[PDB]
Formats: C-alpha cells, sequence, structure tokens
C-alpha cells in the first residue's frame, strides 16, 4: 500500500511540511515579494496542515488507520 505518508509520519512532517513551506514561501514570494516572518511563520502553520492534511489524505485513501 502506497499510503506510507502515515507510516512515515515524523519524517513525512520534517521533510514535506518542509518542501510544502517552500511552496507557500515561494507563491507568497512571487505575489510581489512581502510576506514577512509575520506571514511566513503563519503560513508555516497553514502549510504543516497543508502536508499533514496530504497525509490524512493518503491514510483516508487506502484506509490504513484511515481519516475522517
Amino acid at each position: 500500500r502506497p499510503v506510507d505518508q502515515y507510516s512515515n509520519q515524523n519524517n513525512f512532517v520534517h521533510d514535506c511540511v518542509n518542501i510544502t513551506v517552500k511552496q507557500h514561501t515561494v507563491t507568497t514570494t512571487t505575489k510581489g515579494e512581502n510576506f514577512t516572518e509575520t506571514d511566513i511563520k503563519a503560513m508555516e502553520r497553514v502549510v504543516e496542515q497543508m502536508c499533514i492534511t496530504q497525509y490524512q489524505r493518503e491514510s483516508q485513501a487506502y484506509y490504513q488507520r484511515g481519516a475522517s
């Protein structure tokens, strides 16, 4: 089952949330390059949930532990 997104949870959070931080910061940089730790910390909050949401999505996808 390719839902290892839950299985590797701790490593997933570190790695995925980082790359999603990159994602969100990138878009928020191209929005006119403003962001600022205010926006960026706020970004990372949504970002950790961004990858964690997708990780919940994986678990629900197979219904490994599930997610609802």
